[PDB]
């Protein structure tokens, strides 16, 4: 495996004829409250639009999945909760090793008296049914984390 | 956006401080039959293991999503069926523009008298319940397509 580029959140390498992109692992948090799921949107230069996602981020040096999940939820929404590990997935094993760990957040609580808002992120509480409905009409795009959250909801959280 | 590398299935570029990986779009096919979902496994150099996935592939030049879906299902499993577009998602909008289009395949039929097997792929018909169960114990890994298929099943195909 020879490297062509070593960067901030990724390295580009070649293994034979295989182009490989090493990428830090990540976390995603599904949070439901009063029939609404906590989605987030932000400027995504790579795609040129802001898809519907759920709180998520890269695991930082020194962090395990659970810890990164707590930090991302706290930093992007100013919330904490009781987290439960659900499952993980490789975003695109055909070229990258980025692995995402998904958690469920319950009993949401303000991290502090007056949470410090994240300017780069837009918090969007929305019924998972609406997110899917709108996506089906081509009105909104999904990130893998957003779609996984929506599907997980329909499969195990309704009622 | 300046390019550092132009390759076969991806280009590495820089947009300001953002590292961007342009990648061809892809397709995935969820197929259920007799309580079993059609999963596939193959050597994935990027991750060093063979996660549980569903028939999937890159959209080739000249193809639209539906056509690529038909080809991948045919080439990886030797099957055809009535396809229905379900939804799409960006695998990791934080660094790549790879977008995946998911379809449902019903009324599966042999593409030909004696289907030509794909040596690089391992076809694994398995109950989605078992896939999830085993993954939960750390016995098998999931690709985004595999997890999406499993969750979709639990949300809309049981009964
Ligand atoms: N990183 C790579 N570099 C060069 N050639 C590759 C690579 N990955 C696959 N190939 C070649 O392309 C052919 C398969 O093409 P695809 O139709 O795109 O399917 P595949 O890559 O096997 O799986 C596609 C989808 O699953 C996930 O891994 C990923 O998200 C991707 O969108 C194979 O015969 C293989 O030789
Ligand atoms: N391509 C990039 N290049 C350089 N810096 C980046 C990039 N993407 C994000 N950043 C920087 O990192 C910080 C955010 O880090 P993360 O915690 O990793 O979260 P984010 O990248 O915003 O979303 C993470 C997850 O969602 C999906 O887009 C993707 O699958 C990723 O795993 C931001 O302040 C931003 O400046
Ligand atoms: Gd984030
Ligand atoms: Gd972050
Ligand atoms: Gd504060
Ligand atoms: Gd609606
Ligand atoms: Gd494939
Ligand atoms: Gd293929
Ligand atoms: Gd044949
Ligand atoms: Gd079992």
């Amino acid at each position: 495996r020879t490297y062509l580029y070593r960067g901030r959140i990724l390295n580009l390498a070649l293994e034979g004829r295989y182009e490989i992109v090493e990428h830090k692992p990540a976390v995603a948090v599904i949070a439901l409250r009063e029939g609404r799921m906590l989605f987030v949107r932000q400027m995504r230069p790579a795609v040129g639009l802001a898809p519907l996602e759920i709180p998520a981020g890269l695991i930082e040096p020194g962090e395990d999945p659970l810890e990164a999940a707590r930090r991302e939820l706290a930093e992007e929404t100013g919330l904490s909760g009781d987290l439960t590990y659900l499952f993980s997935y490789f975003v695109s094993p055909g070229f990258t090793d980025e692995k995402t760990h998904v958690f469920l957040a319950e009993n949401l609580k303000e991290v502090e008296a007056h949470p410090d808002e994240d300017e780069a992120i837009e918090v969007v509480w929305m019924r998972p049914e609406e997110a899917l409905e709108r996506h089906q009409r081509g009105e909104v795009e999904f990130s893998a984390t957003g779609l996984v959250g929506v599907l997980y909801y329909h499969a195990f959280l309704r009622g």
